[PDB]
């Protein structure tokens, strides 16, 4: 399906960063105003331009649930053309609506996100950014992961991929040996799933943010080196206040030290899931 | 038991008030640091009227025995019969309001249900003595261990009247009074339930500073006029304290039918128990 620029009408900025920016358009060949409603990805490098095609074709690559879904693309620079998604970042919608969610929905949503993330697993893609902002809400009983700007795909003979950027990271949901040698693997995304949970599960209170409590934990060195140092001497997010057992059990054993030691995308599904009917 | 005043050996201040001192002491007798630590309270600069309530407060507490109150155990003079003290059995573990804050990471909502039946089953009994507690919060709650906590003070407890099922008081825990005790003074057992309402919110909130009922309610505030009557002004216009993060949603349910504006379409201590066990089943 084919977006002409002259038909993208601009409706509303929802998201600016470093390179990148997120519009609400409506896409309108009939200019009624009856046109469908899209999400449409654009940049603000070389370098920058090669990550934003590598991120198109991935994008286009992936379809699943809880994925957010590629339309297409839009050439004058490219535009990436996705589903516009009403309810906007999990993250927002928390913070907005929580009163309204119980610990029996934030277990729906991380059992939506872990089937994105398996399905991710199938591709031998490593997503790099998990965090609630990251994952969008199509409604009340569906999320879907909604950007895969930093995603890569693994060498076809190794587990890991070492990357070379410059930019910032978001280094309090990183894995150590993300910190460390910039290795990501299916293993560091379990690492950033376990500190998705504790987002959620803290009710992203600001007071209780993994930078707030890292921080906290923290008190002439990079605030990288001591964030290494205290993961290396076992320093962790604490339990979300009522956070059941086994659910912080889940996110001490994703923030294991040794990435063999992490549980698979599978068994997180399971075991939420289990969790979910117990309750 | 007699306490002797000689015996008495002062070990710590467990907390002071504008009118009240409570200490751990040891009760040794035998003077070989083997006797048994008890809580002693006593009266800071006491007035006549102070000693009155506070004889009173004895003589409720001394009537009371039951798993959830904290023990009477006697009372002490010093020489001449001159300064009364009120001797208790000592709870090692404190208020539930510490033991909240310092143990949350080892607390979940399994055991907040299991403190909240307890709390509300001590209620049920003060109930049947006609008595109102007129202070119920965690602050007033004791940990003797991990499975049992205690109402552990009566310094605000009335009798009602014979032929009524009101008490008309003649500062206070404004942030956990029922908008009739702010505006009449009428302490009932619907007040108790309403103040039991802000106890579960106090819970559910593990204590967390930010969320508490007068951090919450002062945001809702925000002024020429006292904050009693922004409260009572706000109360009156439905504004409550908001669902705890991840608070189930039944338990949210009984916080807001404890905070009725009406007193009658509160819930009963013994419907409390029952509701809060079954949750608690349930989960
Ligand atoms: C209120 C609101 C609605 C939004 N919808 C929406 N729909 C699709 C996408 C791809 C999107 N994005 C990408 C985004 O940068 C972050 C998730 C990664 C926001 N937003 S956003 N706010
Ligand atoms: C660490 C610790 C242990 C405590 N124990 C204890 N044992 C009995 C009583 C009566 C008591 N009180 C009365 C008190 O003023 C408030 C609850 C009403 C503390 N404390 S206290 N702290």
């Amino acid at each position: 399906t084919q977006f002409e620029e002259r038909h993208l009408k601009f409706l509303q900025q929802l998201g600016k960063g470093n390179f990148g920016s997120v519009e609400m358009c409506r896409y309108d060949p009939l200019q009624d105003n009856t046109g469908e409603v899209v999400a449409v990805k654009k940049l603000q490098t070389e370098e920058h331009l090669r990550d934003f095609e590598r991120e198109i074709e991935i994008l286009k690559s992936l379809q699943h649930d809880n994925i957010v879904k590629y339309k297409g693309v839009c050439y004058s620079n490219l535009k990436l053309i996705m589903e516009y998604l009403p309810y906007g970042s999990l993250r927002d919608y928390l913070q907005k609506h929580k009163e309204r969610i119980d610990h029996i929905k934030l277990l729906q949503y991380t059992s939506q996100i872990c089937k994105g993330m398996e399905y991710l697993g199938t591709k031998r893609y490593i997503h790099r950014d998990l965090a609630t902002r990251n994952i969008l809400v199509e409604n009340e009983n569906r999320v879907k992961i909604g950007d895969f700007g930093l995603t890569k795909v693994l060498p076809q003979d190794k587990e890991y991929y070492k990357v070379k950027e410059p930019g910032e990271s978001p280094i309090f949901w990183y894995a150590p040996e993300s910190l460390t040698e910039s290795k990501f693997s299916v293993a560091s995304d379990v690492w950033s799933f376990g500190v998705v949970l504790y987002e959620l599960f803290t009710y992203i209170e600001k007071s209780k943010s993994p930078p707030a409590e890292f921080m906290r934990m923290i008190g002439g060195q990079s605030i990288v080196t001591h964030l290494i140092e205290l993961l290396k001497n076992n320093g962790r997010l604490p339990r979300p206040d009522g956070c059941p057992d086994e659910i912080y059990m889940i996110m001490t054993e994703c923030w294991n030290n040794n990435v063999n030691q992490r549980p698979s995308f599978r068994d997180l599904a399971l075991r939420v899931d289990q969790i979910r009917d117990n309750m």
